[PDB]
């Protein structure tokens, strides 16, 4: 460990806490936990649980003390994670209408690559669901021998069977979360093949499928808690081209065209009705209607999808959409990128269940909040965040060297900013920057802090090494280790960044 561990900075901070002593007394640890780690629970109980839980040495663990070993073990642990461990469990109110949550949503889920000539696969649904995705898309078309198929219409994208896709979805639907999955159907099938679709839905999904409405739910969308272990369908509903068999299965997500906003001035889109917006239109409506849109999204679910020109399956930033209350922001889950990074980073919250409760100011029908034209309100609560990028350890390296860490704030217009550190030459094992940044965040509830590590290269553009995105209210203070994720969003086994975080009011 004289090479492995033996981190100068880990010693500097341990002594800062131990003093002259070579161990941490429950009394010296509790002080560290409250003063440094800014723990709200800092007391003897917390410190004793951390010693029992992370102290390797049994003697010190017996004499209620903490060595440099247990100090580092705790700092690399789930407890020392810059991402609130309390938040890795479902801890939010799950009894509010579906429209009060941001839902993990997939665009043209069937695709594994591009939008024109690429492959379609059940694997695409599996991967998406395993990543907590709750809203899946199925483009249904007529297939050979009365069997409906799924593929992107009028393109060379590979085709797969509707029934296969349903078996895959049935199997992985609740693997990563018990909360409801919505299947958005874009039907192009004939009346005969729609009946086939309906029969497969009922035969393959069985009881998982929400075939009937919930008693009592009549004025608003039911809650995620109420639809647990259930799958609901989104699509056109009979206004009268569509068979009763299918139409009768659309209960809370009746697909409708957007007929303008209106607010609670009695006249408009029902809670069981859902509209879709292109990324471009959504942005226009946000710039034009502002809080009208936000208010609209308190009672109705709104879907956003990539602009048509994005045939490369590229992604757009989900944040500006979320700031507007939009809950079903569909992104191409097959495409790695800061968009998906910030996307899964938001959905790492609330136990990764795919439903994240929007800030109360976004769950108020009369709210006057507007992300594009900020005023004073409970949303405006500026903090000063200081992040010290101390060291990095065992940086993943598969084409590797010269690191630099970019720290960015993703939130409302004002708060969107970024800072970066100097490049450390040829050192991924133990790079040390000891550099502090400082961001002013006016609307912390809509912000996310992203740590990004690149491989500097003057003539070839920097190579992505790893990243991690943490929602503001899940960002822990004091000394913490940021555990890096790869491009597929899979956590590198030992890649981390030792940092110190400070939020001041």
């Amino acid at each position: 460990y004289k090479m492995l561990t033996q981190r100068a900075e880990i010693d500097r901070a341990f002594e800062e806490a131990a003093g002259s002593a070579e161990t941490l007394s429950v009394e010296r640890l509790v002080t560290f936990l409250q003063h440094q780690q800014r723990e709200e629970e800092a007391g003897p109980a917390l410190a004793l649980s951390l010693i029992e839980r992370y102290e390797p040495s049994e003697t010190a663990k017996a004499q209620r003390q903490m060595t440099k070993d247990g100090f580092l073990m705790y700092l690399l642990s789930a407890d020392g994670n810059a991402f609130s461990l309390a938040h890795r469990r479902v801890y939010q109110d799950m009894d509010q209408p579906l429209s009060h949550y941001l839902v993990s949503s997939s665009h043209n889920t069937y695709l594994l690559e591009d939008q024109l000539t690429g492959p379609s696969s059940t694997e695409a649904y599996i991967r998406a669901l395993c990543k907590g995705c709750r809203c899946l898309e199925l483009d249904c078309w007529d297939g050979p021998n009365q069997e409906p198929i799924i593929y992107h219409g009028y393109t060379f994208t590979s085709k797969i069977l509707f029934c296969d896709v349903l078996r895959a979805i049935r199997d992985y639907a609740f693997k990563a979360s018990p909360y409801p999955v919505i299947l958005s159907l874009e039907n192009h099938c004939s009346l005969e093949q729609q009946r086939v679709m309906a029969r497969h839905l009922r035969a393959i999904l069985g009881p998982i499928l929400l075939d009937q409405p919930l008693d009592g739910v009549t004025t608003s969308l039911p809650s995620p808690e109420q639809l647990k272990g259930k799958i609901l369908l989104k699509g056109k509903k009979l206004g009268g081209k569509l068979v009763p068999e299918l139409s009768d299965m659309i209960i809370y997500c009746k697909s409708v065209h957007f007929g303008g906003f209106s607010s609670p001035g009695t006249s408009g889109q029902a809670f069981y009705e859902m509209a879709s917006f292109s990324e471009s239109r959504a942005l226009r409506l946000l710039q034009e209607s502002g809080n009208g849109f936000v208010r609209h999204n308190v009672s109705c679910l709104s879907r956003i999808y990539p602009a048509g020109w994005r045939t490369d399956s590229s992604n757009y930033s989900p944040v500006e959409m979320w700031n507007g209350g939009c809950q079903i922001v569909a992104l191409n889950f097959q495409t790695p990128g800061p968009e998906m990074d910030v996307y899964l980073g938001c959905f790492q919250d609330n136990g990764g269940c795919g439903y994240v409760l929007k800030p109360a100011f976004l769950r108020d029908p009369n709210t006057t909040f507007n992300s594009r034209a900020l005023t004073q309100g409970p949303w405006w609560r500026p903090e000063r965040l200081r992040v010290r990028i101390i060291s990095g350890q065992q940086l993943p390296k598969v084409n590797i060297v010269d690191p630099k860490v970019i720290v960015e704030i993703h939130g409302v217009g004002r708060d969107t900013g970024s800072r970066q550190t100097a490049v450390i030459t040829n050192n991924g094992f133990n790079p040390r920057w000891d550099m502090e940044f400082e961001f002013e965040v006016t609307v912390p509830d809509l912000a996310l802090v992203r740590f990004m590590v690149e491989d500097y290269d003057s003539s070839s553009k920097n190579d992505f090494i790893g990243q991690s995105t943490i929602p503001w209210n899940s960002l822990k203070q004091g000394y913490r280790h940021v555990h890096l994720l790869s491009k597929n969003g899979d956590q590198h086994p030992s890649a981390t960044l030792f940092v110190k975080i400070s939020i001041q009011d």
